[PDB]
């Protein structure tokens, strides 16, 4: 088999190229491990907390496809690339020929041992969801390890679904990449208060009785899953290197999505995998479009509690500190002279807005005397 435009991942990227390559291209194939079409990923806690199905899920329908003559292989896994004779070598050890490749296999959940337990899952595909909803049943509560956003997300979806669940982190407090300490404690209060428990600075191996008992689900992140390149001189660090035309190291092979490293970031959401596929698409079909940074992100969809962060907080090293605690709403802003160079706000999505925005033009204060001063000037 051969074809001109070959799609290496049929998730929301790969989708995003051949959506894209349509009408302009006319020999389109995507390989997808998976045994179902490109579905819109982040909505798999809906599969648990809504009793939904792939169905429900997945951008296009079968039909789609078919109208518009995109051939995909599903249940197939490329193990190799052989960008000088332009072959694919898949894990059945059938080979395809392309004339562009565009390779949008996405991530790969980072996997970590856990005393005590026998099965460890974690949430990344359908067939995932699938078996943590009947672990869930069986064991009748769940325990999720790992202190940032997904990990919360999911055990919110847990307790929708009619099934207790708790989490175990290492340090202090969750969200430690988001929040400062103090952030992370407003949120686990907040968190605590409406049934989530968190566990903090948490030795597993002293968790037995809770881990033996539980479905224990690891959400400890998540790296660009690109093994099949490994022959090749495809330039990566975390991701495969691309250039704003999402062009790899190597001619005609292109990269889109959670595999891809675009001037050093990699940040693993889903509306830069359809706009980094779409570039892709566009520019394996001969139009030169440019993908830029676009990059805000409202997080959390967790227990109605808004939070929003920006810049380096983890390892900010500010001049100036400035923290508001409330009964709705917390805010943290770190300045760099005059300069906002870190903020989070949880509670006030408006805000946060406002403090981003601030961050990301660059804006200068020449009152840093308080707190009201600088929001004065937002
Ligand atoms: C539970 C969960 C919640 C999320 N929530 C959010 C959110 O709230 N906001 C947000 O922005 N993002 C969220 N995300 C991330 C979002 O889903 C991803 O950014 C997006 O799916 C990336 O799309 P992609 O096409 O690059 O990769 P993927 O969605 O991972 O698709 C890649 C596809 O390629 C396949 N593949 C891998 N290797 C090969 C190979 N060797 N050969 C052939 N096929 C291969 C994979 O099976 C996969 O189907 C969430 C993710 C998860 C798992």
């Amino acid at each position: 088999k051969s074809t001109k435009i070959l799609i290496l991942g049929a998730g929301p990227a790969g989708f995003s190229a051949a959506k894209a390559a349509l009408g302009k291209c006319d020999d389109i194939t995507m390989i997808n491990s998976e045994k179902y079409l490109p579905y819109y990923r982040p909505r798999l806690n809906e599969i648990i907390a809504k009793n939904k199905s792939i169905d429900d899920i997945l951008i296009k329908k079968n039909d789609w496809y078919e109208k518009n003559n995109i051939k995909v292989i599903t249940s197939e896994f490329a193990t190799s690339i052989d960008p000088n004779n332009k072959l694919v070598t898949l894990k059945s050890g059938e080979k395809i020929k392309y004339e562009k490749l565009i390779i949008a296999s996405g991530s790969i959940a980072n996997k970590i041992k856990v005393p005590h337990a026998d099965e460890i899952f974690s949430l990344y595909s359908y067939d995932d969801a699938l078996k943590i909803k009947d672990e869930c049943k069986n064991k009748g509560k769940a325990f999720i390890i790992g202190g940032g956003i997904l990990g919360i997300e999911l055990a919110q979806a847990i307790i929708d679904s009619g099934t207790p669940a708790s989490i175990g982190i290492i340090l202090e407090y969750p969200l430690e990449r988001q929040l400062d300490r103090d952030g992370g404690l407003f949120l686990k209060d907040k968190l605590d208060r409406l049934g989530i428990k968190i566990y903090t600075n948490s030795n597993f191996e002293e968790m037995g009785d809770l881990i033996r008992s539980s479905c224990v689900i690891t959400a400890v992140g998540v790296k660009p899953n690109l093994d099949f390149i490994k022959d090749t001189e495809i330039a990566s660090k975390r991701g495969i290197l691309v250039n704003d035309h999402m062009e790899t190291s190597i001619k005609d092979i292109y990269a889109c999505g959670d595999v891809a490293e675009f001037y050093g970031k990699n940040p693993g959401l889903i509306n830069i995998a359809n706009k980094q596929g779409e570039v892709a698409g566009l520019n394996a079909c001969g139009e030169d479009a440019s993908y830029s940074e676009i990059i805000p992100s409202p997080i959390l969809k967790v227990s109605g509690i808004s939070i929003i962060s920006c810049g380096d907080i983890e390892n900010n090293k500010p001049s100036k500190v400035f923290r508001s605690t409330q009964e709705d709403k917390y805010i943290v802003c770190m300045l760099k002279e005059n300069k906002i160079d870190a903020a989070a706000v949880i509670g006030d999505v408006s805000l946060g807005t406002k403090l981003k925005k601030a961050i990301d033009s660059s804006k200068s204060f020449d009152n840093i005397s308080s707190l009201d001063a600088i929001l004065n000037n937002l």
